[PDB]
DNA sequence: CGCCCCCTGCTGGCCTCTGTGGGCAC
DNA sequence: GTGCCCACAGAGGCCAGCAGGGGGCG
């Protein structure tokens, strides 16, 4: 199994280096200063990563539309979202908004489905909503009262004579 | 050990769609 | 008096940028 086990948590590892890391993550250190900005790491290849930075160096490319990207997993990203069909989405287990990646997910989370301590009044009558969603659906309903739908195109009426006349002009 | 990768997660400008209110016609 | 036309402010997923842990391997 993984002898060296963590002492703060319920990490173990194989290597007593990768328990370095982690009780490195507990206690805050880190041991290497960037010697341009005042950004610190706690591991060797994150300061690297850093220096990308200040040099400009962007050592993955596209191999499709050879864009150059300063980190692996933002050339991955941008590969499957704009090179890639068939690619798996999420869905918001709240509402029926599909999104792309999972972070944005996240934030969609927390700007549509986090609870507001103080309410919000909606602009067309006096009901008072917590939720951002919620909101937003109450004011979109408030274009529904009074409207005929439709069954065949997207025409939209507010009077019956009117919608009974409109309907004559599909015979 | 360090290097390279993975997934994660937040950030803020960008892209693109929505709805909404004022203006003119049977 | 209602039913379109169109500018425009808002909205929100899209997107690259950037560090956060953590494992495989030379
Ligand atoms: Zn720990
Ligand atoms: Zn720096
Ligand atoms: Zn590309
Ligand atoms: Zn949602
Ligand atoms: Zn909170
Ligand atoms: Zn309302
Ligand atoms: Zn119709």
């Amino acid at each position: 199994e993984k002898p060296f086990k963590c002492s703060m948590c319920d990490y173990a590892s194989v290597e007593v280096s990768k328990l370095k890391r982690h009780i490195r993550s507990h206690t805050g250190e880190r041991p290497f200063q960037c010697s341009l900005c005042s950004y610190a790491s706690r591991d060797t290849y994150k300061l690297k990563r850093h220096m990308r930075t200040h040099s400009g160096e962007k050592p993955y490319e596209c191999y499709i539309c050879h864009a150059r990207f300063t980190q692996s997993g933002t050339m991955k990203m941008h590969i499957l979202q704009k090179h890639t069909e068939n690619v798996a989405k999420f869905h918001c287990p709240h509402c029926d908004t599909v999104i792309a990646r999972k972070s944005d997910l996240g934030v969609h989370l927390r700007k549509q489905h986090s609870y507001i301590e103080q309410g919000k009044k909606c602009r067309y009558c006096d009901a008072v909503f917590h939720e951002r969603y919620a909101l937003i659906q109450h004011q979109k309903s408030h274009k529904n009262e009074k409207r005929f739908k439709c069954d065949q195109c997207d025409y939209a009426c507010r009077q019956e004579r009117h919608m009974i006349m409109h309907k004559r002009t599909h015979t």
